[PDB]
């Protein structure tokens, strides 16, 4: 019974995102408002993926040392701190601390639990099976955040949601406590083929530089979007929430199918035609005139987004089973960094191109470079 791993991962995951998800729009009002009774904004928004990048590789190292379970009931722990601290706190100081603890706690969550789930089922493909089960998380968590917190604040008070955000945290963690179980440590059995090895592989460098290129455009896209929306079509409050959402479940549609899908049509095709299609879609984007235009390459990219994933989180498990250690818990590390990169300089570099030529060339860049970058992976295919 080792779906209670998948649960444990899943639940994670969606909690996480969820907390991400709900803190984004309570801290620009109320900072704004305590402030009067740009820099410092963006630093708060990239603390956490800048702290999970910097924090990716050392426990990469100590899940070798130690193991999985007792890194995950740590991140149950942090996670649940940052949650009483974003509930309880309201200075800066306290924010940028507490976000940062988040960014420990997800970087604990995410390397341990894929290293957990890529050590305990062993098959190629329930490798992905699973994998794309649990990347569905992700997606689940930022479709329902946004509703749940804003009801919650709406009703009952400002610290509701984060209270009952800890409330699951305390449930997952006993579900932890009961299956888990992480009293002793218990080191692993053989060595960790150390990351300098690992980064000069060229295969492994093309899948990341793949997962990171696909990710930096919807990471780009995501926060540019509404500032050329409101510009150019005048829309109202809503339709800028509203124009995102395809995105959203068309990458949950995508993983689910194409975890199970990408085997039999093999992983290194449909990364190349999910690199081609988010190209194509990203490229296409700055036609639209309005939201009806908007919908279908939305969907574009979050499925492409989705199919690109769900067949390179599992390819990053095979190439190391094939050319080193089966030692997990260090490359998931590497993949793990790439989307940080994403979440890093994404907000920022975008803003500054958008202003210095604007947003359909920034569209068109993204789109050239998936576009020039998707032959390379032909070279993923098996020789057999
Ligand atoms: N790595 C998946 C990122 C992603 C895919 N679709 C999304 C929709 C909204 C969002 O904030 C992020 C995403």
């Amino acid at each position: 019974s080792r779906k209670l791993i998948l649960f444990i991962v899943f639940l994670a995951l969606l909690l996480d995102n969820m907390l991400l998800t709900v803190v984004v729009p309570i801290i620009p009002s109320y900072l704004y408002s305590i402030k009067h009774e740009n820099v410092q904004v963006g630093l708060l928004f990239a603390s956490k993926a800048t702290v999970q990048l910097i924090t990716n590789p050392f426990i990469g190292l100590l899940t070798n040392r130690i193991g999985y379970p007792i890194p995950i009931f740590a991140g149950f722990c942090i996670m649940f701190v940052s949650t009483i601290m974003f509930a309880f706190s309201s200075s800066y100081a306290f924010l940028l601390i507490a976000r940062s603890l988040q960014g420990i706690g997800s970087s604990c969550s995410s390397v341990a639990g894929m290293g957990m789930l890529a050590s305990v089922y062993t098959d190629d493909e329930e490798r992905g099976n699973v994998m794309g089960i649990a990347l569905g998380g992700l997606a689940m968590g930022v479709l329902v955040g946004p509703p749940f917190g804003s009801v919650l604040y709406e009703f009952v008070g400002k610290t509701a949601p984060f209270l009952v955000l800890a409330a699951l945290v305390l449930l997952d963690g006993a579900i932890q406590l009961f299956v888990l179980q992480p009293s002793r440590v218990q080191p692993e059995s053989q060595k960790g083929t150390p990351l300098t090895t690992l980064l000069k592989d060229p295969y492994i460098l093309i899948a990341a530089g793949s997962i990171c290129f696909a990710n930096m455009g919807i990471a780009m896209l995501e926060p540019a979007l509404p500032i050329w929306m409101m510009e150019t079509m005048c829309s109202r409050k809503w339709q800028l929430g509203v124009a995102f959402l395809p995105a959203s479940i068309s990458y949950l549609i995508g993983t689910n199918i194409f975890g199970i899908l990408a085997h039999k049509m093999g992983r290194w095709l449909c990364a190349l035609l999910g690199m081609i299609i988010v190209g194509v879609s990203i490229l296409c984007i700055p036609f639209a005139k309005n939201i009806y235009g908007l919908i279908a390459p939305n969907f574009g990219v979050g499925f492409a987004i989705g199919m690109v994933d769900s067949s390179m989180m599992p390819i990053m498990g095979y190439l190391v089973d094939l050319r080193h250690v089966s030692v997990y818990g260090s490359v998931y590390a590497i993949a793990d960094v790439a989307f940080c990169m994403g979440y890093a300089i994404g907000p920022s570099a975008g803003g500054a191109i958008a202003k210095a030529i604007g947003f359909p060339w920034l569209m068109t860049i993204i789109g050239i470079i998936d576009i020039l970058f998707a032959p390379l992976c032909f070279f993923l295919r098996s020789p057999p």
